[PDB]
């Protein structure tokens, strides 16, 4: 679980989504598995505008952060899960790093800010959600 805190925003791996954040919805894509919803109180977290692509991620099940290399983001194919079918996803970047299931939502962050979060695992390999391009975070 995890969320990225930004302005009036909050974001979320779509697939776990809450009931409050259908019902406060800003935007969503299944093919990027992020959901946003709006938030009452101002959040904390800077987006990175940037094209970084080495930062560090949080690992839940290991209570630890990770320096990781990551790929640009792009159109990978991700196995099936319980939330999803095989399917291509996009705006994604992989590492390798420990990714298993509950440690979607945690951080990666490089030092210009918040970079993305963890949305795929397995294998000895962790995917991330890109947010770096959802300029309108910034605002309103
Ligand atoms: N964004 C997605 O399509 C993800 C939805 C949740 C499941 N996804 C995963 O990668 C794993 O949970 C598969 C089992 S091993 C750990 C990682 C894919
Ligand atoms: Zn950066």
């Amino acid at each position: 679980s995890g969320a990225i805190y930004v302005g009036n925003y909050r974001v979320v791996n779509r697939h776990l989504a809450t009931h409050n954040d259908w019902a406060n919805l800003v935007w969503e894509d299944s093919s990027r598995d992020l959901l946003v919803s709006s938030t009452t109180a101002q959040g904390c977290d800077t987006i990175a505008r940037c094209d970084c692509q080495t930062g560090v991620y949080y690992c839940s099940s290991r209570r630890k952060h990770y320096p990781v290399s990551f790929s640009k983001p792009s159109l990978i194919f991700v196995e099936a899960s319980e939330y999803y079918p095989a399917r291509y996803q996009s705006h994604l970047m992989l590492a390798v790093g420990h990714s298993e299931p509950g440690d979607c939502g945690g951080i990666l962050r490089c030092q210009h800010g918040v970079v993305g979060i963890v949305s795929t695992g397995g294998n000895g390999l962790v995917g991330f959600a890109d947010v770096r391009d959802l300029l309108w975070l910034d605002e309103e």
